[PDB]
Parts: structure tokens; C-alpha cells; sequence
């Protein structure tokens, strides 16, 4: 099969890199179109063997599965330009936050009546094949379309189907999640440096700590609170550190973050059409 | 390149007219007698400094228009319906109208001016006070009838007094919150840093000089580096050392969030000032 | 003259880069010694033409002005190894925070009675010739030694003589200052991105704003509060933003920072000998 | 001169202005009449001993006066205007002091009786009682140029006075109108601090008040920024800069900004509930 | 009567300007000495008629009343330099914060047995003859020395005698008080600017409000809370603003400030008591 990306930003590069590393797609079977070719993300795709074109219509013509990896306010303008080029064979996969299946279908249906649309919510760690992806199937998506989507996106991380009304919440959790983690790792490294560690060692140790804890929880049947209890000895170093996290309302900040990202995603739809 | 040797007008003769006139003349791109400025008040301290530079001053806005090729405006959104109605009939084909006021849209200016002449050449500008030392930060957006050469002329002029680049107009409110109000954040920070130096035993004049030099050098480092500001911060902080201890107390007060709050508050206020126009 | 650096970290690279760019020293007249040659700072000095040796004694033998650009707990061990190699011609310039002139003189005087010692407090922007440096002259420094120091360090930024008892405070202000600025610029860029700017433009605009404001104050006779008053129009965008800075105690945080860095510098001496 | 002044209202403001005017020698007390619906006010007993004429009838105050101060609460202004509108004559200058009451609203109500009422809006404060007030005024549609000059001559005798555009007066209210209350609070607290550190209360109050007065006078007589004067008096490592740090840590500056804003906004709200 | 200042900083200028403006001293009967009088005060004192000398001993020889207006850590060095030049006629007035009478007397008594010492705490508004001054008389001060001190300092503001153990508290209140006021006036002006006033008008109105309020309290028999009650009408603008001051703990900040200045003054004791 052939896969196309409209918009060659970070997410286009990340998925192409993940897909080729997974070995589920050859790089030459992938075409990306970017309105800005000076992007550093575009310089790397050329080395991979991915095809680059400045014309979105060319990507549509080359592709069977069409990822719309552009910003939510750019989604409408793409559909106007390529709507006459959508054929029965196409599955249109929109990745932009907030942009609804209904809005995509309504725009494309002005050209052909039953566009096959899937909405996707993925994140940048697909580039190391540890992404987290959910998807929802549109009105005219055949049941085999969602199965195809899941097989493709499972090659670069976790993937599962959700009702479309959960995708804004997923955006606040696993969509924005990596940025919460990068912030946390920068700060944990600052803490290690304050207590005497070289910066490079501190970044390495903090990232390994987060990776290992996450893997433990994914492979465990236990509650995260039970795993937390297992780290701490009575009167020990860890429980003293957990107290100062609690005193600052650490948990509440992370709840605030998921909520703020989810709510903003809904506002990015309230300004669309 | 572009051969200038033209006439520039300012409607308004406050801090920005002074800053730009001082920057332009110091750059050697404009002679002071080619600049005219009009202010509704001739008792401003900026009046005296412009006179001594040799800039022409008038109480008559129409005179500034008749003098000028490039016309800078510095009037709030709720005073715009007054100035534009006063000078609209004096606008000629030669004029480029450059609006610098926050929250005044190109659409608003073009609509009012088109009542007099069909295709006014309008550019919207967002600059800051450090143009006075030729290190300003300026962005501009071109209007409907601006010729391509008008934008190039604007960029060449404002590049003589700092950084300048073209943006889409819908970014200008955000630029206002960042580099427009930015120098005020820096002056506040420099006052506080000097207070800290004085608390720890430094004479005030030395503390002001050291703090300002620290900020200038760090900003130049980032502009000349291809590294992330977090990497430059990492490079300065030895393990267990003085700097990382100081960075912790900044973090404990939410220092980063205050600066985000500031950019947001300035940007939002600029939008509220647009809502007061029409 | 010949200049040597014991310790090839960031500050050694920064001063060598600044000195050669200033044209006051040829790169081959500079020798640096590093106990860790895998440092990325050492990879760049070789390209400049600077001489690199693993042996501190070799740097002492090559040099007239000897910069001790190592950490404060490493200062004593260097003096033991090189003390027998110090000659009448040497000016020893210590850059480590907290390490006192008296402690350096006492260690070196076990070998030769009148070591010429200068204490320096500089910062990383010497690499772009906009550093801020203070220095204090030791017991046996000839008056021409401080004049020489000032001429050399003025080529890479501001430089002035201070009493040694001000250097801890200078460390908290201009020594750590650049890190306060890098933090501020990261956050201002985050604010610009939140309000819709691309990240690269936001970093550029914020850095130019800080550079221009700093230059204004350096070239002005006016108080920073007067320059602040000139930015704000009544009821305008800037004064609204200044209010939210004040509500968070912005000024107090920067005072806290200078104080915390200064106090820590004194503790780095209280643990020395 | 022959000028007669009237106060509709005999509260703190009428007393403060009458005391300041007579102390300044610009008005004899028998040329001042004040009316109030409540004669038991301690301010009325003090006006009586000053030699000011007191009457329960607002109409009598109007007939006596050339310059008529409306020194009453904002929600009372529209009631005074209906009662006295027919008694306004050509010679009258009506000076409204109520926060949030616009010139337009006063002119609209008085024009129902006579077409060109001479109206001035005033924002002054209580320190006029010691002739150190801070006053601004804006002139109305039919105010003659001599009316503003007369007003400024009168109010300059009891403090600072300058003309402003009317749209600045709500902000002035939050700054110099309410400002004396911010200062009284600050002086109470500074005295508490002096007492905590061992000073007798009476001495602490005197020293704090003298410190505030002298500092304000220094600023008014210097051409320097307040930040420069702050710099000039803070020696390195010294007691003052240590105290300034603890003010900054509490957001001292922001509290005062909050106060001016809150008073200004409330003045505008008082206008929204009128007419 | 001749008056001398050892020190030519802010305070010496303020007292000289106030004394000359009061007409209690001819300017030519005042001498001031400083090793580095780089301030424009050297030109202002000359235009004023004050005699200027770089030698502290010439000031002593010129003067009957000798003001020591230097920093607390500088006092012991002055007393060592001029101690042998003190005569029976001299009254030594120390203005330095925290420096005790007993420490000054012990220093000077090494030269002559009964030095006449007064300790003073004044503030900069003496420059506009509205200072706040307290003084304590030392062991050998003649009863007429205190009277002379009070007559002199009353010409430039409020002045009263206190027990010496109150002077550190006075320092935190009226000594540092003008700086609290300057900070407050800067912020009040910022508030006026936020609400639409031009900066120059905002500064003028805020300063006049403070001056008038302070004068009301000085001339009133009433408690400051009663004067506050008198200005706030029910439901009105002022009481709304006082609420937001209270919500921020405004009163406690000013208490904190007086306490912090007083405590720091107790730490500035240089010499042995």
C-alpha cells in the first residue's frame, strides 16, 4: 500500500520514521507534502528515501491512506484543495486536535458522497515505536478500515479504538503527555545537578527511572499506589521526598494539565466550522 | 537595496516618535530635517529633544501629512476615527501609512481611509523602544494595497534600527506581549537584580552595570548560538554550585510562569483595546 | 605573551574563543590542559589552533598568565601538583567561585614565597565578547599585574577591579546572571508560543527585547524605573503585564536568586581549607 | 471678595473644604452656607462654631450661593437636582464632588429647568482640611473659561489642583481620592511595627507619620524618579535594603496597584447604577 | 559654632543642605571630608558654600560639632585616625546605624579620657527640613550638649531624645521609612497609570495624597483608624480598595519591614561594646 502525509511537520516525520523502522512500509512508498520546505523535519525525510512534493494534489494522487498531519485551522483549506481528487480508494486520516469527523465528512461530501474518514490522536514517541494512539472511525469507514488503521498504528506503539467523544481527553493525557514528561525530566535533572551530579548523568538516570517505572506499571496488575508503596522503606529517603511532592500539590498540577489541554482542544473546535 | 532620501512624518511626538527618529538619524538613514512630527501637547520632554535633534515640529497634523512620504501613526484605537477623518483627504498616492498603535487593525485603517481615496497603502508596525540604540525588535504586516516594494522599503528602514521581519497580521498582538512590552519586563528585572546585588554588599551603580551587562551578554549568546536556551542554562550551572542553587529559588516562586503570564496579559489587553474600536 | 588554562571546561573555551576573536592573543599562544579529554569543549579548542596537553605541568611551563579555570574543590589539588613549577614570571589567575586569594597564596608560598595571584569572577558571555568580569589583586601582585589583567579581560567584555570581599556578591549577580536570563528567555518564548507565535520567532524576539533593553540601560543615565515608565502607555498592554509580574513577586524572586547564589558561594569556601 | 459658597451636604467633605478655605483666607466663614438633612452630625457642630451658616433647606443654600458644591453621596445627586433645579440661576457654578457622577448626567437633569447650566466636576480629598489636598477638576459644556480659572484659584488655596479631562477622574479617585486611607492604614501598621520592636505607641505614630510626610515632600521637590530616591537611601548590605526585600516578597507593590484599581473600578460601578 | 562632616555621602549632604536652608548655620562654617567625593555633591556643596577637604584631620581641626556620617564598618577606622586630634571642645555625633555609644567611647578613650559622644538616627528628608531624628547622649556628654543637638536637629525636622536602646527600632521605622514610602509611591503611580493616568500626574497625585494624609495625622488628636473611618463612605470606592489591601496582608508587610530593618541594624554592630 501507499501512504501519504499532507503537512511535513514533526508528526509526519515521526510516523514515517516509525513506520519504516517497523518495516511495515518502504520509505519510497511514502510521500509527504509541505507548504514550507525549509523545515528541518523535511531535510530528514529526504535522507530516509521518502518522496517530497510541494503540491498536496500530488500526494493525494500517490496515496491510498492519506494522513492529514496539519494544524486544526489548516484542515479546512486542505479539504477544499484536494476534495475533487479524493477517490473511492482513499482512507482520510485526520490527526489534528479538535477537528471533528463530521466537519471533515461535510467538507469532503461536497465532492463525493461517502468519504472514508478516520480521526487519529497520536504522539511524538511513535518515532521510537513507543507511541500512544487512539482512533475513531467515521460514518462511511468500512469495518476493515479501522482494522487496517489499528494494524498500521500498532506497529509504532499502543493503539486502540475509542468513541470520538473521548479524543479530546486522550489529547490532554497521552497527546500532551510527552511534554509533561520532558518538563519533569528537565527538572529532575536540575535536582540531580543541585545535589552534585554531572548534567549528562542526571538526564540519563532520570530518564531511565521514568522509563523503568512506566514499564513496571504496564507489565503489572497492581495499582500505581501499590508500586509506590513498594519503593519506600519506612522513615526512608523516598517517603521523605514523596511528602514534599504532596505538600506542593504535585498530583493536582498533573490533573490541571490534562484538564487544560483537553479544554483547549475543545476550544480549537469551537472556533472551526 | 533601496535608495531613500525621503521625508518621514510622525503623527504623535511621544516616546515612539522620539525613539524612531533618534534611531533613524543615528543609523544615518535619515537626516533630521527630513522628519516632521506633530503632537497635541508641546510640553512633553520628547518635544525638546526632537527640536535639538533638528526634527521639525508642528501642531498641525495636516502639515505633517503634506510634508511626509512615509507617515507613521501612533494614536490609540478610540482616537483613530478622529485623526483619520482629519487627515484622510490629505492622503495622496505617494503616501505609505504605517500604523504603530497596538490593537489597530489594517482593515480598520483601510476602511476609514478608503472613504477618501480608493487604495490607501497601509502597513502595520509593532516595534519597541530599543530602536533608540539601534537594537529594536520590529515586525510588520502589509495591507491590501501595499505594493511589494512598500514592504521591502519598510523592512530596509526598520532593519537599520534593529531586527525586523514580516509577519501575518494575526501575530502582531502576540508580538506586542513579547517584544513590545518585553523591554519593560527587562527594566523591572534589572532593577530587582540590582537590588539583590545591593543587598549582598555591592554599590548600586556597580550592581546596575553588572546586571545589565549580564543580561546583554546572555541575550547575545542565545542570538549567536544554535543551542536551546535550556542547553545554555545547563552549560552555566556546575553541579552543587552557586548558579543551580539560585535557579532553584527562581523555580520555587514560579518565575517562568510569571513571564508567561506577562506575555499573555499584554497580548490579551491589546485585543481588548481593539474591541473598543470598530 | 603566553596564556595557559588549567581545566578545559566551558570557561576555558569561552575565554580562549573571546580572546582570539578580540585579536589580543593568537590561538597557538594558548595552551589548555584537561583531565577529561572527551569533553565537547576540548573538541572545539583543537579546531581553533589552541594547544592541548593532558599534563598541567606542561601548561605551567608554556604559560606566563595562568588561568585556573577549574572547580573550587579542584583548586587545592592543582596547586600541589604545579606549585614547584611556578616561577617569578607567573601571574596565577583563579576563576573558581569562593576560593580565596589567601588560600591560594598560602598553598603556593610553600614552594616560592611571593606568588603573584589574582582572583577573577567572569561569565560565559565572554565567548561573544560581552562578558562581565571583576578581579581582585593578591598580596604580591604588582600594580602592573592588575592593569594587565584589566586590559586582557576588557577585550571580552566589561572589566573592573573590586575588593575581594565583593566577589561572592558579584558571583550571585553577573556570574549566575546569564542563567537567570536563559531561564527568562525560555519562559518568554513559551509565553509567545502560547499566544500563537512560532517557537523560533518567539526566541528571537524575546532575546532581542532583552538585549535591546540592557543596551538602553547601559547607554542611559536614567534609572531603570524611568525607562520602564517610558514603555507603558496609560491603560495599555505593558502596564497590564507589569501588574501580573508584581502580583507574583517577580522582583523578590530575582533578589532571592542573587542572594542564594552569593550565599552558596560563601559555603563553597567554608568547606575548603 | 464678594463670593458666596454653598454646600449641599454638611459631611466630612463640606467641613474639610470649609475649614481649608477659611484657614487659607480665601473665604470668610459667614460667606459659606451648608445644608444637610441631619443636623446631629459632629461635622455640623464644628461648622457652626466656625461661623458657617447652617440650614435644613437645600433651596436656601442655592439662593445664598454663587459657587454651589454638591458634596453629597452619588445616589443622592439626582434627588438634589430635581429639588433645586428650578432655583439654579445664571450666576451659579455647580461643582459636583460625588464619585462616579458624570457631567453629562448633571447637565441633562439641570437643563430641564434652565438650558445652559455651568457645571464643573471635582475630585478632591480630605487633606484639604490642612491645606494639603489633591484636587482635579473637569469643566462642563457651558462652563466659561473664567469658571475653570476661578475653580482652580479656589482649590489651589487648599492643596494641589489641576484641570483634567473628565475621563481621568475615576482613576484619580482610586489614587488620590482614596489614597489618604491607604496612608492611614500604612501608618497604623508601621506604628504597630515600631511598637513590636520596643517603641512607645505615641512615638512610633509620630515617627512613622513624619517619615511619610518627609519622603513625600522629598519626591515633590526633587526631579528624581521614586526608584532613584529609593536607591539613594539604601546602603549596600544595610538595614533598609533588607526591609525592602521583605516588602517585595509579600508583593507590596502589587497590593497598592490592586487598591487603586479596585477603587477606580468601584467608582465606575457606582455610575452604572445611576440615571 | 563650626560643624564638620566626616563623610560626604547622601546623609551628610542632606544635613548640610537642611542646616543651610534653615539658616541656623552659615555654609562657610561647615566643612565636609571624604576620600572619594565623586558624587556631584562636590559641585553642589561648593555652590552651597561648604568647605571641602580630603583630610579628616582638617575637618576635626575646623569643627566644634563633628558628625560621623559614614557606614557602620567605617566608624572604627575614622576613630583610629582622628582619635588623637579630639579636643575638649569636640562633640562627636555618630550617625552610623547600629554602632553603640559605648563602642565609640571605648575607642576614643584610648586617646583622651572623657569624649563627648552623641548617637543620632536621622533620615534623608532633613534635606527638605522634614526629617525625623532621635538622639541619645553618651556618658561624658555635657547636659548642654544634648540641648545643642536638639536645637540643631530640630531646625531640619522632628527631633527628640531617646534611650539608646530604642535607636535600632527607630532605624527600622523612620530611618528606613522613606524608602518604604518611595516604593509605595512608585507602585501607587503604576496603579494610576494602569487605570489611565499619565505617569507624571500619577506620581504628583500619589505623593500629594501621602503628604496630606501624614500632615492630617500629625495635626489630629485622632487615631489613624478613625481618620481612615472618616474617608470611607459605606459601600464606596475607598472601603472596596481597603479590602484588597487587607486581603494581601498589607499591614503585616509593613510590620515585617520595620522588624527586618531593626534586626539587621542589630547585626551591623562593628566594634566591641
Amino acid at each position: 500500500m501507499s501512504v501519504g502525509f499532507i503537512g511535513a511537520g514533526q508528526l509526519a516525520f515521526a510516523l514515517a520514521k516509525g513506520f519504516t523502522a517497523a518495516g511495515v512500509l518502504a520509505a519510497h512508498k511514502i510521500m509527504a507534502s509541505s507548504p514550507d520546505m525549509d523545515l528541518a523535519t523535511v531535510s530528514a525525510l529526504r535522507k530516509m528515501g521518502v518522496k517530497l512534493t510541494p503540491h498536496n494534489k500530488e500526494t493525494v494522487q500517490h496515496s491510498d491512506v492519506l494522513f492529514l498531519a496539519v494544524k486544526p485551522h489548516i484542515i479546512p483549506f486542505i479539504l477544499d484543495e484536494i476534495g475533487a481528487d479524493i477517490e473511492d480508494r482513499h482512507i482520510v486520516v485526520s490527526c489534528a486536535a479538535g477537528v471533528t469527523i463530521s466537519s471533515i465528512e461535510k467538507k469532503l461530501s461536497a465532492f463525493r458522497p461517502a468519504p472514508r474518514v478516520i480521526r487519529c490522536m497520536t504522539n511524538t514517541p511513535v518515532v521510537v515505536r513507543e507511541g500512544a494512539t487512539v482512533y475513531a472511525t467515521g460514518t462511511h469507514a468500512q469495518v476493515e478500515d479501522g482494522r487496517l488503521m489499528e494494524q498500521l498504528l500498532s506497529s509504532v506503539g499502543f493503539c486502540t479504538e475509542v468513541e470520538e467523544d473521548l479524543i479530546d481527553a486522550v489529547t490532554g493525557l497521552s497527546g500532551s503527555g510527552p511534554a509533561y514528561a520532558f518538563t519533569a525530566l528537565d527538572a529532575l535533572a536540575d535536582g540531580g545537578v543541585k545535589m552534585g551530579l554531572p548534567r549528562r548523568l542526571a538526564v540519563r538516570l532520570g530518564a531511565q527511572a521514568l522509563l523503568g517505572a512506566a514499564k513496571m506499571l504496564l507489565h503489572s496488575e497492581q495499582h500505581p499506589g501499590q508500586l509506590k508503596d513498594n519503593v519506600s522503606s519506612p522513615g526512608g529517603a523516598t517517603i521523605h521526598a514523596l511528602h514534599v511532592l504532596e505538600s506542593g500539590g504535585f498530583r493536582s498540577l498533573l490533573i490541571n494539565a490534562v484538564e487544560a489541554s483537553c479544554i483547549r482542544t475543545r476550544e480549537l473546535q469551537s472556533m472551526a466550522d
